[PDB]
């Protein structure tokens, strides 16, 4: 096939925010949140993108997800100066990309896997992506105007960054809609309670997004189409008509209708869970004295090595493990993940 490699990754304004007191001044979730990790940064200036896939040796996370757990006590925002300077601004843009550095790091191993001839910088690739979003060329007079207008706005966008064989890259910009109440309320809660909100849900304890999910009966072979993100998608697009077979079974609707809030969760070929369709997975597991703990599958299954796992793994809210697909059962409760749309709750429905 003529496949792309894939990117997709959330842009939200409400990431890196001006301040309501200052001007000269924006916000950012506290640094506890990882999303400005300073060893990723090193790897990427040192071109180092192979560290993305080494597992982080054990973690003192537990206590963050305690602290995730009350989102509104989280007052300690990030804060930096900001000009008027376009550098200022591009910062400022890069920052409301949801992990682009692991974003890059991961396409930078694919692209090498694939053998595909790549040279464009991190820096340029943001560049690329600032000029989808104003569809202004750097050097035309009207760029640094567009990039402040563009600044302001408060929409969010899914970013999808495809890199043909030749290495040729495209870039779209999908609008998403935030949840009512968080786009009525966000000026009024930090940026760090905001982030927690929108992409840690899934820990919360009164949460209300909670995903139907169908285990499915039909392994997937792991690939390199499985353990990368790629536009070679039939596999799970094959297990996404499965899932709404199933998804209409158990709701009592027509076999053929679309279907939402919900998701497949299938296993390799020895029967260990991998993933989702669009989505990695941890499943919740208890030890004495019934503590959870959320345990997501290994590389070594194929599942795909997605940012939002990584992340999750770095800051120790869930750890590696190999669970059986014949260990779910109908109740039992997952997370699901990824980059757009960052953790939530799953629930098991129905087999298939
Ligand atoms: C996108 C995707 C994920 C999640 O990857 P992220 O980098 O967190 O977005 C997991 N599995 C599959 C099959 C996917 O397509």
């Amino acid at each position: 096939p003529n496949f792309e490699v894939l990117a997709t990754f959330r842009y939200d304004p409400g990431f890196a925010r001006q301040s309501a007191s200052k001007k000269e001044i924006f916000e950012t979730p506290d640094p506890r949140l990882g999303l400005r990790d300073e060893d990723i940064r090193q790897q990427i200036i040192n071109e180092d993108y192979s560290s993305y896939l080494r597992v982080r040796e054990v973690n003192s996370g537990g206590d963050l997800l305690e602290n995730i757990q009350h989102p509104d006590a989280w007052k300690h925002d990030c804060k930096t100066i900001v000009c008027q300077r376009v550098e200022d601004m591009l910062q400022v843009i890069y920052e409301r990309f949801f992990l682009l550095d692991e974003q890059y790091q991961r396409i930078r191993i694919a692209l090498s896997y694939f053998k595909i001839d790549f040279s464009t910088s991190l820096n340029d690739l943001l560049k690329l992506l600032v000029e989808n979003l104003i569809n202004c060329k750097e050097g035309n007079s009207e760029y640094h105007e567009k990039i402040q207008k563009m600044i302001n706005e408060r929409q969010c966008y899914k970013m999808r960054v495809l890199v043909s064989k030749t290495g040729d890259i495209r870039i779209e910009a999908i609008p998403m809609p935030m949840e009512p109440i968080l786009k009525l309320t966000t000026d009024y809660d930090s940026v760090s309670t905001y982030f927690i909100k929108t992409m840690l849900n899934g820990f919360l304890i009164d949460s209300t997004i909670n995903w139907d999910v169908v285990v499915s009966s039909e392994p997937l072979n792991a690939s390199a189409f499985t353990s990368f993100k790629t536009t070679s998608r039939d596999h799970y697009a094959r297990a996404r008509v499965r899932m709404q077979t199933a998804i209409n079974n158990l709701r009592g609707s027509e076999p053929t209708s679309s279907v939402s809030q919900c998701e497949i969760l299938f296993s390799n070929k020895s029967g260990l869970l991998m993933e989702g369709s669009i989505t990695n997975v941890a499943v919740i597991q208890k030890d004495p004295n019934g503590s959870k703990k959320y345990v997501t599958p290994r590389l070594a299954t194929g599942c795909l090595c997605g940012t939002m796992r990584h992340y999750l793994l770095r800051l120790g809210l869930i750890e590696e493990g190999d669970i059986d697909i014949g260990s779910l059962t109908v109740g039992n409760e997952v997370l699901l993940f990824n980059g757009v749309m960052g953790c939530i709750k799953g629930t098991v429905k129905t087999k298939y």
